[PDB]
């Protein structure tokens, strides 16, 4: 499986 | 800020 | 930034 | 297998 | 086999 | 055999 | 963009 | 950018 | 979009 | 043999 982790700042 | 985490098993 | 890593066995 | 590595900055 | 190559910039 | 061709531009 | 190409002998 | 490379033996 | 075309043989 | 033609991801 491909795992992802973290956070972005602006949605658009 | 939007936190992102999880996993994908298929590409497309 | 969202870190991504891993491998997939099937395309679709 | 299809390997993935890196980070995304954009959600959409 | 099905070969893949490139990079993704956006999550979805 | 079944041939494949195209492109994925999004991760999920 | 991730390019996809090749051939598979069975769909599953 | 998330780098993607490799090969898969089955489509679905 | 991923295009698919060809013929399907069996394991026999 | 059983021939196939089309796309994995339907367009509009």
């Amino acid at each position: 499986p491909v795992k992802v982790w973290g956070s972005i700042k602006r949605l658009t």
